[PDB]
């Protein structure tokens, strides 16, 4: 698994559940070609996105519905998105695991890299 | 002013100076048009973006340069930039600044919005 | 200024108004003494804590009542407070802003230094 | 395991990995009375603090080890550590991840919160 998406609630203080995610990567004419996506766990989290062969390296887009999520809850978002964009093992292919804490007017993301 | 942007360092605890900020607003025709764009200050602010005559509702994106801005301080970064995409002005003219707090691998926005 | 705090709300993309902050400086047996206290403006600034003349080398606590922001909005959160403490100083005369950004589960501290 | 406590570097996009964490429990008498400690594995996570029936109601305090942490990777750091002080399981218990983000001169920490 080398990419993983993570959502936590910053108002609940818990997994955000049933995140819509998109993951793209640019293509040569620099428009996004969709590569994957998914909805988050009951933890929080999406897996088995992509393949270690599968993700080469390039720029990749991490598109994450936080409208939708707020809007199901009931709670007014200032944000349309959240996007992550970022360019892939340029150093080797590790595992990324892309976070994203949410809160109805702001959010945090973080990028954390380990090897196997 | 009615939009400000305000960029901060989470290494150096200070302001991020000389940040390029772009700002786009979605046409009829669902692309993103050039709105305004400028360079953070000494305070890490970029002021006079826009009027409030200009500042219609819409559908406005804000591009923040993060990954110049490490690259000239010796650091290859995660992100590509940061980019904030939200509503303005649905209820009417607001005030907005629009917050980021820079880390190599992490980035925190946020909204402070007034009623003038 | 040589201490300012702001305090933000990441729920309602606003300041956050009427926070109580105390600050305490340590002492040389170790304990922690009362050094400045008030409540955020309407703009979630606090001015006027200190004097470039008072606020000497030393080590300070910021305490931020985030649970009482909280609980007059209806919310029960899941911090007792938030506590910043830091060396002020050391390097000589420094301006100190500390940044708040809360949420009811979850918040965010940064320091912004500029040397005057 | 009702409590586990999970470090993140924003500067290397990492695991924040060998950071020691005490963790304290509010005593009759207002004191801090020390309830585990540990340091964070290769994941950045501290797992066993406690047991299910250890783990009572109360108010507790988990004390980050920040400074240290930044001095050993040689990166000058603003806070002397970061506190965490939240109320247990005042409804049930549950199982309590405290997570904290760390920069220089900023952090952020949330509760991810869920039932088994
Ligand atoms: O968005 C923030 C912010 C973001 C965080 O992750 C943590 C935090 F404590 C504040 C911010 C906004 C402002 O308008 C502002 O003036 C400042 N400031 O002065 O330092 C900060
Ligand atoms: O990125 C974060 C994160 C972001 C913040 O703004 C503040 C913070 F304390 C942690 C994170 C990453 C993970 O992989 C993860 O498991 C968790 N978690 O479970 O809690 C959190």
């Amino acid at each position: 698994c080398p990419l993983m998406v993570k959502v936590l609630d910053a108002v609940r203080g818990s997994p955000a559940i049933n995140v819509a995610v998109h993951v793209f990567r640019k293509a040569a004419d620099d428009t996004w070609e969709p590569f994957a996506s998914g909805k988050t766990s009951e933890s929080g989290e999406l897996h088995g996105l992509t393949t270690e062969e599968e993700f080469v390296e390039g720029i990749y887009k991490v598109e994450i519905d936080t409208k939708s999520y707020w809007k199901a809850l009931g709670i007014s978002p200032f944000h349309e998105h959240a996007e992550v964009v970022f360019t892939a093992n340029d150093s080797g292919p590790r595992r990324y695991t892309i976070a994203a804490l949410l809160s109805p007017y702001s959010y945090s993301t973080t990028a954390v890299i380990t090897n196997p």
